[PDB]
């Protein structure tokens, strides 16, 4: 059951929630005043989205939201992580405001800390205002970081009266990645792909835009907010683990090409104000260049960094050498191996690519503490999803994801133990819901969700987390 696992086993104010972002869970898409995002529109054409779901309803959090709140108390959770749906508040990403949206965000923060729960603020996940996608080009334009800006000005003057813990961003290298080199998530941008693109210069164009937009967020959050707020700021960036096949020095700077890659991209500007130099020197001119200044107000501009990790991957590698560009992806010039010695790295979740992988968590943090002089982290989404077609009951004993968490969180002690700055862990997800493409066909909450019934049911390791986390 417990593993030893307890608030006893964790440093004292150690803060542990749950976590959603407002498309997935929220619903009333086209309602309440809210304008479309490029998710609406990416949900709602035939064949993007498993069984052509999409998020119009999703858990109807938007009218149940005292409920879930009343469950995560119950279930002894510090903090509850959510996101604002930008076009939720401005229809248009700029311009008029929706007093509705508002107000539903006022209640839910309200009510969060009536009952005693601490709320942490995303101000993008995945769902920019169609408008601002079709007036300016959305992330590829720099003028997205006046846009954001002035969206996040207006968060903080209405809400950081009461929310002191920001995130301006949700995985930016995913929205580069799948947005502009795949081109499977919207805008479905790409060399090939129908909408235009080039997979080998947007990437990177967009990483920059989300950069510079952060930091001219941070710089108007800390000159205009933060003496009378007392608040902080930081960012989500994914990270998973990557350790090299053997310990050929081939291998070895493989892995290490692949973690600067990944999650060096945003870390090294972040921490150090540079890109990092494996970077510079494989992309070249692709990489855009930070002015000193630019630079300077990128380093630093984060007060913690969220870290989304779920699983580990065998890097192998051969000697650098010169190609064509073609994409982000290529050119990591890496080769992934998903077994060692005749055995997997570990078993697959209903998602193909999450390999259930304990030490990767372990693996993540500790590079993090060593590299880049051991920054405040928060572990913003830890989980696992069940398939489609269970039973109530099915979902309900939930036995691999007690396992999950309890392997993963043992693991996140033992680099916290060994002295990782880590101030906080968030269960992705409080409930099942719209998982992105594969629609609701992906369950990862600790609560089930009947999507006929709406009806919430907490599962097995929602009770776990209970037990762990009483007081
Ligand atoms: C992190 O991962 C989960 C599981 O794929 C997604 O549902 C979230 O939107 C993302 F932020
Ligand atoms: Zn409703």
């Amino acid at each position: 059951w417990l593993g030893g696992l307890s608030r006893a086993a964790f440093p004292k104010r150690f803060v542990f929630g749950t976590v959603t972002s407002a498309y997935q869970v929220e619903g009333m898409a086209a309602s309440g005043g809210r304008g479309p995002s490029i998710w609406d529109a990416f949900a709602h054409t035939p064949g993007n989205v498993a069984g052509n779901q999409n998020g119009d309803v999703a858990t109807d959090q938007y009218h149940r939201y005292k409920e879930d709140v009343n469950l995560m108390k119950s279930l002894n959770f510090d903090a509850y992580r959510f996101s604002i749906s930008w076009s939720r508040i401005f229809p248009d990403g700029e311009g008029r405001v929706n007093q509705e949206g508002v107000a539903y965000y006022n209640n839910l923060i309200n009510y969060l800390l009536q009952k005693g729960i601490t709320p942490y603020v995303n101000l993008y996940h995945y769902d920019l205002p169609l408008a601002l996608e079709k007036k300016y080009g959305g992330w590829l334009n720099a003028k997205m970081a006046d846009l954001f800006t002035e969206y996040a000005d207006f968060c903080f003057k209405t809400f950081g009266n009461r929310v002191k813990h920001w995130f301006t961003f949700n995985e930016p290298r995913i929205v580069a990645l799948l947005g502009y080199d795949q081109g499977t998530n919207p805008p479905k941008r790409c060399t090939k792909c129908a909408a235009g693109g080039n997979s080998a210069t947007e990437p990177y164009i967009v990483a920059h835009n989300f950069l510079l937009s952060h930091a001219a967020a941070v710089a108007r959050y800390r000159t205009k907010y933060q003496a009378a707020q007392q608040g902080k700021v930081g960012i989500v960036l994914d990270f998973n683990w990557y350790e090299a096949l053997s310990n050929s020095t081939e291998d070895q700077a493989a892995a290490q090409r692949a973690r600067d890659f990944h999650i060096g991209w945003y870390l090294d500007p972040l921490i150090n104000g540079h890109y990092p130099q494996i970077m510079q020197d494989l992309v070249k001119d692709r990489l855009p260049k930070f002015t000193p200044e630019q630079a300077r107000l990128v380093k630093g501009s984060a007060d913690y960094i969220g870290i989304n990790q779920y699983t580990a991957s065998y890097m192998k590698g051969q000697q650098l050498m010169q190609q064509t560009p073609t994409s982000y992806s290529a050119d990591w010039q890496v080769t992934y191996v998903f077994a060692k010695n005749g055995k997997p790295i570990g078993p697959q979740a209903n998602s193909n690519w999450l390999y259930i992988v304990p030490w990767g968590m372990y693996g993540c943090v500790n590079y993090i503490k060593q590299k880049y002089g051991n920054p405040t982290v928060v572990i913003t989404e830890n989980g696992m999803d069940q398939p489609a077609n269970l039973s109530r009951d099915q979902y309900l004993r939930d036995t691999t994801r007690v396992h999950f968490y309890r392997s993963y969180l043992t693991q996140l002690k033992k680099a916290i133990d060994e002295g990782a700055n880590v101030a906080g862990y968030f269960a992705w997800s409080l409930l099942d819901n719209f998982e992105w493409l594969s629609g609701y066909t992906s369950k990862f909450g600790i609560v089930y969700v009947d999507f006929n019934t709406l009806e919430r049911h907490p599962k097995a390791s929602a009770y776990w987390f209970r037990d762990m986390l009483k007081h």
